[PDB]
């Protein structure tokens, strides 16, 4: 039971990690399309993207560190 | 250590919350680019809202139960 | 801290991840639709990598489902 729960936590984190890598790709796609515009809130959007990207990366790192905190 | 397992459940949830914020930022980005146009987009709005409502419900459920732990 | 409580919540986290995955696939649809308007380069490789990780997380989701049943 205890090992199964831990194993499930490990599985969930990996799904989250894979979700994030999948998020990184979607962000690239939007920024690539936005770069075509030569002629509106993107500068604030850019900062929020950087904001939550870092926050997620820390939470993933924190989750990884928790695996050895027993 | 069952003090870490509760903590790890909290960590995953927070990561999920933050990834939901990032997802919503991507939705805004798509809608911005889409607004520069002029099928699908009306239905796309409906399904974006639908699953956003579904995620927000599951997060609330997970948050409350995180406290019961 | 009942073990059934953690297991219960792990089910929700999994359901949340599954729902967020469906939301993400809806965003991929939106991007590809806008990208299709380009007639002028990363996008062929972008498709390959969206494809690669979509399958990868789906494996992890399926693996999480079968673990959830073993709990």
């Amino acid at each position: 039971m205890a090992s199964g729960i831990v194993q499930q936590q490990n599985n969930l984190l990996r799904a989250i990690e894979a979700q994030q890598h999948l998020l990184q790709l979607t962000v690239w796609g939007i920024k690539q399309l936005q770069a075509r515009i030569l002629s509106g809130g993107w500068e604030e959007w850019d900062k929020k993207i950087e904001e939550y990207t870092k926050k997620i990366e820390e939470l993933i790192k924190k989750s990884q560190n928790q695996q050895i905190d027993l």
